[PDB]
C-alpha cells in the first residue's frame, strides 16, 4: 500500500541482495520484505521464509507470481561468471540474457503491477566501452547492464541506478559515502564501497524523494578518514543527473 510499501528484493540470496533483504524485514515496520532467488537451494540460505519466491529472471512467466502486490522494485541480479584459472558464462546466462533481458522482464513485470519505484544496482564502468571487466568470459556485462539502466530510465516508472564501486565485504555504517557521476571516482582511490553500504543506499533511496530519477556512481572513502555517512537527504540532494 501507499503507506506500507511491499518491497520486492531479487537476487535476495545474492551477497548484497541478502543483506538488502534482511534490512526489509529488519525495518519491516516501514516496509513489507518479499525476496525472488533463483534455487531452493537460496530460499533456504536466507532463512527460506514465507516471503520468498523462486524464479528465472530469463523466463518471464516463472517471476511474475513475486511481482503480485508490490509497490517497489530493488534489482539485485546480476550474471555472474563460472571458472572451469579462467573465468566463462554458462549457456544461456550471459550478461545479455541476465542482465539486459534478465532486468527488462522485471521492469516489465513492475510496470503492470504498479510500482512506484525501481532501484537497480549495477557497476562503476560504463561509459568506458573498452573496460577490462567487459572481457570477462566474453560477456560484455557492462554494455548489458548499461542497456538495462537506460531501458529503465526509459520506462516512465520512477527509478534510482546506483553504480557501485568494487564491493567490499566491510561494515556497513563506517563510512563517508561517495557520490559521483560518469565513472569520475575511478580516477581516485575512493572507488570501492562495502556490500552492507550498496545495500542502505537501495533502502535510503526508497525514503528519499530527492532519490527518485537519479543515476550516481557509488564509492566510498576507508573508514577513519572522514564521518559516516547518516544524513541520506544531503547525500541525493547532490545527485542532478538522470543517466
Ligand atoms: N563484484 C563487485 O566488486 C562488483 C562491483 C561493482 C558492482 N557490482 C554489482 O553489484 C551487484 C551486487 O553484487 P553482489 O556481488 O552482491 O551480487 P551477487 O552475489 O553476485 O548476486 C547476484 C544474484 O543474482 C542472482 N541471479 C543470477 N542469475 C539469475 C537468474 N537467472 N534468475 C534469478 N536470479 C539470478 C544470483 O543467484 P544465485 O544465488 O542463485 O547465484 C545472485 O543471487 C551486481 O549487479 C554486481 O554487478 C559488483
Amino acid at each position: 500500500s501507499a503507506n506500507l510499501p511491499t518491497v520486492l528484493v531479487t537476487g535476495a540470496s545474492g551477497r548484497t541482495g541478502q543483506i538488502v533483504y534482511k534490512k526489509l524485514k529488519e525495518g519491516s515496520d516501514k516496509f513489507v520484505a518479499k525476496g525472488l532467488v533463483r534455487s531452493a537451494q537460496g530460499k533456504e540460505k536466507i532463512g527460506g521464509e514465507a516471503d520468498v519466491f523462486i524464479g528465472d529472471i530469463t523466463d518471464a512467466d516463472s517471476i511474475n507470481p513475486a511481482f503480485q502486490g508490490i509497490d517497489a522494485l530493488v534489482i539485485l541480479t546480476s550474471a555472474v561468471p563460472k571458472m572451469k584459472p579462467e573465468f566463462i558464462f554458462e549457456d544461456g546466462q550471459y550478461p545479455e540474457q541476465v542482465d539486459w533481458i534478465g532486468q527488462k522482464n522485471q521492469i516489465d513485470a513492475a510496470k503492470v503491477a504498479g510500482v512506484k519505484h525501481i532501484v537497480v544496482v549495477g557497476s562503476m564502468g560504463g561509459t568506458n566501452p573498452d573496460h577490462p571487466l567487459n572481457k570477462l568470459g566474453n560477456g560484455n556485462i557492462l554494455v548489458w547492464k548499461r542497456k538495462a539502466e537506460q531501458y529503465l530510465a526509459d520506462s516512465g516508472t520512477p527509478y534510482t541506478i546506483i553504480r557501485a564501486g568494487g564491493l567490499l565485504d566491510k561494515e556497513g555504517g563506517v563510512r563517508e559515502l561517495l557520490v559521483g557521476k560518469d565513472d569520475e571516482l575511478l580516477q581516485t582511490d575512493t572507488k570501492t564501497v562495502p556490500r552492507a553500504d550498496v545495500a542502505e543506499v537501495c533502502i535510503q533511496a526508497l525514503l528519499f524523494e530527492e532519490a527518485k530519477n537519479k543515476a550516481f556512481d557509488l564509492g566510498s572513502k576507508p573508514e577513519g578518514t572522514s564521518t559516516p555517512t547518516k544524513d541520506f537527504k544531503a547525500l541525493f540532494s547532490q545527485v542532478t543527473s538522470r543517466f
